[PDB]
């Protein structure tokens, strides 16, 4: 029988050292590998092309996503970059979501201005906006679900089938939920990618990406382009990332416990105008998220009553929510997308996406529920004292 | 509120970098630190004496245990060696447990044979044996609870009060439960120590130790001795250990779920003569463990029916229990104490400990309970097929 | 005075830690950095965009090359990729050397097939071939000198001036000599780039790249593109790379001592048909290399008498020259460019470059001259025994 | 031929990976190694006992010193502690030098006060003081040559023969010259040890120690005791240390060049009362150093004219000599032994060592000789301006 996803993450590279029988995999930093006499390349030759420590992480994320293999890039942006270079050429069109990560928006828009591809920026949750984008015969559709930072939910089965009907490949950015909470390849997607910086690593001490292809042929094309462009990651970073992955299933139980308790505090608290969290029955996308996700996750964002003064008072004095970029760490974080995560967007693209100036995003960590709730209650008082 | 234990473990070193505001603490590998001009030592001078990355792990273990300070050593045995050198000299007597870790037994017996101290090896679970050791006016009593590998429960209240009445210091090896599950200092111990190699690091990729003193002055004596003897550990190892500590709570919730289910399978199974697990109501010590511990942990051992042939058949074919030394890893492990963890002991001292040639010890990981039970049931069949 | 290049390399990041006064710089792995309250970005925010450990290496290479700043990429190919994306768009033409690194050939040819730019492949050492390339109004000319693997020398001042006259930017791949042996920006080049994998790191345990721009504005454009494409390097790799740089000047004295003694053995030895080494007065490019370089380096290639049988016998039995890819490490290496480093080129592109099926390339390390010479003499005998 | 010292250091662990043929050795962090089925220990079982990455550094130091084996410890002081515990018991006498490292003095005086052994502190450069110590039938003599920080030269032939005639073991602290410049085991010492923190690592980013025994049985005793006491170091530190070792020869060529130039400046400069540097023909011990060493090294100390005010003015404004502890780094360093390296000693034991309150010690780096002399001349002016 096969093991579960949780077993496979915990045991990736365990007892797989033929040299010494090390239980925990050795770090192979070596740039280079000997040939076995003249003309006899071993399995590995050069670390930019292939490295065994990085391949343990690739093979582990491929097992977790149900793919034919994985490529580990220096950054998550690099994983998106790898997919655009492998799949697209001038004259091909790309469809992307309106409310994707601001750095995704930045790369799509910079590479389209150069004419590497034509860009259609669409709302993939509105059937009309989708059908108009697919009727332009795109080579590639990118889905980001749940979306950063408003947690809009796109219907994987629906969009993937509609993309296949017009001959488009699909790629899903699965960063916000990780493989442990969403498996886009199960619904027929061709590619899934991550910022490993987030949950997969879990300790905010690695920036990395991953791409997993369903098909062996498309995996080989990603290996070729990652080598030729020089986008592959450092073995040290793969080592820490693999170490991280071993606690992903354990981390996520505590994250989701904390996130449910915090959603219940923020939803119809008098100082809170709107919570965006797919776990609330009132959230547009809740029933989709409960169907295509194994849990509702631990990212959420919210709008305070009381304009900019309430935001400043809420944020200044948080002891357990560090005001910082990134997400998916064991440590709780808060960000202000307008000035931080989505500062790379124009004011116009933020307004089209529906990211206000008052929006705060929480990355809820694995600290004790009680300490996070006290911290958030004190912020809600500092905000109220602003009226 | 100060924070909970889980919050303190998650947040140790977080947002505590004055140079750049790094969220996650920088690794300070440097052997040396500049003076602030002639005659002005800064806080740090030299890594053997004091290092800030090491001191983040020291401070976090002191906070979790309730102590004045911590000293991080290169190994767990190094921690035991630090306490013996800081506290004892020739003419002092040390009391230790009969069923301690065999590497502990090896060090106690080697240093006693040199004349560094006189040794009394006693059953600290039995009032009689304890009172006969305390009648000899020891300088120091060492407690290991629960004990490796039979999980005997020493009564902390009882043994620490009786030792204080004869003027003895107490030290507890708290390796097997970690600070998250037992706090010997709350019972009045002078010292608690750990192999951080186990649950504190949690990833089987560091060997380390720590000692936490209740009292500031004994903490300064340990700092002095660790520096003089050169027993302090590496900043890189401290970074990995602090990183592992952040998931200690999350890991222990899965370790304990999995161990409660495996105990249920082995207790009363036709192929199991004996199970040693403090969480079983029929383990002597259950009621004690329920009151001095916050959980029953995830270490257990057991004796199969069917002699040597049953042991060999059980062990050959385990897929998810790696036959290896150590414990407290995310990865499940099995050991044969007689030929592995306790081979450092004489056949005689093992018989006095009541560690038999058939004993198997499990360190239960954080893999899916379903996989670990399928693996153990197939082992129990393979052993049954032996009769 | 400023210090010398050697002083600056040895002391890059020495005594620059404001937290503790650490003599050697801390490793800042953190993905993220706190804000200093709401709206107050610190100097660093996110490691893909900027990280202080990577910036020490950036700043050190910029100081060594005489530039406004340095960007550190995951790989050397990545550094080339960063320059092609920052500088070129469809319709711009690029001029590259005919005998550049085969991975450079692969990337140029793959992005030109996609139409990211038009490609002119020229012999930059032949005036006619250059003037015909420059008469086509290119946006960018890339020079690789000395060339891999034939050590062809291109006249930096000549080519850079001819490029400035038609409005072209120049970029020089300075991997083969490092900043310590050639400074292309001194001759007016706009950009210099390296595989830090080679001499700068020096220890074959990092794959990395660097790009240094003369002008502050072009440096800012590289920071922008490196962030948006996600091409930035791991801080751990920057740490090891900086540690490596500290011995570059010391390593290169022994490399060049060993290379001079090996060129003298190989040149007009009866089994050696041709040596390509810029230190020989007979080498096309010697007087140029003596003018525009501070030494002749430690890369060289050679052609044995006796066809494929002589190659196979020379290579099989080398004790001190490991048959592997890469170069610039303290360990001596040998490669066969046709089947290894230049296997990415078509047979047609190799023949146009003048890379035969018989060519061997040596990366001469810092072992004792005597042991390397014995190893090479025994290889020359095994080669002679095949006639 | 076997290879030279330089070749052995460069090539230690090169091409010695059976799993992938990694050129540079993998980092084996694992605490634990699997058994090959029930009852079959592999070569490695547990990192505290034995680790292959650590053993590559042990084996390379043994090869360089001509011994049977090496044991790598967490610190240099840990190496001294290992030897004291493996060899001595109460009733034994140890002879140590009057002018040893102050941390050595602290350990000897602390463990003698406990009664672990009787201590004789003697001037081993003076025949009379030596013979009076040897007339007491010591179990062990420790030599430190050259001595920290006055560079006194002990006669290895003389002291080791005199100690063998009374049945005493000898151990030499070879920290100050490294195996590349002195080999105590060629003179018949039983043991040689190092702070690997200094020249062997060479990059001021590891604290470590090593002990090499001439005889295979004493090496086995050191392995046993290091294991039992838990003094063994971290695999990560061994990896960095072996990495630094590879440039030991190249670094020492520059260190020695720079040190000969600085000795030339300080010897008979009008502001310099005394220089202690074995390479000066007038240093007592010159002729001995010339015969028993392969170079005079790069440690020196000196006494300025002009009392405390001259010291303070010399030290304030040094740009290239960091005021800090340690030595043997690529970075130049300056220490005040009385307030820094030797503050662990009493004013009396310093007076007996003849370490005055005016003494400054230089660790000369591999920066440009021209820069280090500009820095020192400006320091000498600043001190002159004081009269
Ligand atoms: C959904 C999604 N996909 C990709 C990524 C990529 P990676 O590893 O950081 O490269 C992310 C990352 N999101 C992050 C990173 C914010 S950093 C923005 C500031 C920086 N100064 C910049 O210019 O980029 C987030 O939403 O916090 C994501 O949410
Ligand atoms: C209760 C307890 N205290 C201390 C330690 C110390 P450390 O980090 O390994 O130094 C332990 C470790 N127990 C471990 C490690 C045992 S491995 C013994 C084999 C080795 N060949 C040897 O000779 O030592 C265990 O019981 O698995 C412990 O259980
Ligand atoms: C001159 C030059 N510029 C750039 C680089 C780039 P980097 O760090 O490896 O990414 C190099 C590297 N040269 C190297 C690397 C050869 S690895 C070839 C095999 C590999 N299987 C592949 O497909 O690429 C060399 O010439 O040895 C160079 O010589
Ligand atoms: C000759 C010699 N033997 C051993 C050592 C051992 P290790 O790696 O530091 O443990 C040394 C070290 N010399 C170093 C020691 C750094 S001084 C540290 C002062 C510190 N606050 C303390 O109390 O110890 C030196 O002389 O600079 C040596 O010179």
């Amino acid at each position: 029988t096969p093991c579960t996803a949780a077993t496979a993450a915990v045991r990736a590279g365990i007892d797989r050292d033929t040299a010494y029988g090390a239980v925990t995999p050795p770090i192979v930093l070596s740039s280079n590998f000997s040939f076995d006499g003249f003309g006899n390349k071993r399995q590995y030759d050069y670390t930019r092309s292939g490295n065994p420590t990085r391949d343990l992480l690739g093979e582990a994320l491929a097992e977790l996503e149900g793919g034919a293999g994985g490529v580990i890039t220096s950054t998550g942006m690099g994983a998106i970059n790898l997919v655009l270079n492998a799949v697209l050429q001038p004259g091909d069109t790309l469809v992307v979501p309106h409310d994707a990560y601001g750095g995704s928006w930045r790369l799509f828009n910079a590479l389209a201005k150069k004419g590497h591809f034509a860009l259609i920026t669409a709302d993939l949750t509105v059937p009309r906006s989708l059908a108009d984008a697919l009727a332009q015969s795109p080579k590639l559709v990118l889905i980001e679900t749940p979306s950063n930072p408003l947690l809009r939910i796109t219907d994987l089965r629906f969009v993937i089938e509609a993309a296949k009907k017009v001959g488009a490949l699909t790629v899903v950015d699965n960063t916000f939920l990780s493989p442990a909470l969403q498996k886009p390849l199960d619904f027929g997607a061709d590619l899934v990618l991550h910022s490993t910086t987030k949950y997969i690593n879990g300790h905010s001490d690695v920036v990395g990406g991953a791409v997993v292809a369903r098909d062996a042929e498309l995996h080989q094309q990603l290996v070729w382009w990652a080598n030729a462009l020089g986008l592959t990651g450092s073995p040290f970073d793969a080592f820490l990332t693999l170490r991280g992955l071993r606690t992903l299933d354990a981390r996520l139980r505590v994250h989701q416990e904390n996130a449910d308790a915090i959603a219940e505090l923020l939803d119809g608290h008098a100082m809170v105008n709107q919570v965006y969290f797919p776990g609330l029955a009132t959230h547009p996308g809740h029933a989709l998220a409960a169907r295509q996700q194994k849990g509702f996750g631990a990212m959420m964002s919210f709008e305070l009553e009381g304009g900019e003064a309430a935001v400043r008072a809420f944020v200044d004095g948080l002891r357990y929510f560090t005001l910082a970029e990134s997400l998916g760490g064991v440590e709780s974080l808060i960000a202000h997308p307008a000035s931080m995560t989505h500062a790379a967007m124009t004011a116009e693209a933020r307004a089209a996406a529906g990211i206000s100036d008052g929006l705060l995003r929480l990355s809820i960590g694995i600290e004790s529920a009680e300490d996070l709730l006290i911290d958030l209650r004190a912020g809600l008082s500092r905000a109220e004292a602003t009226l």
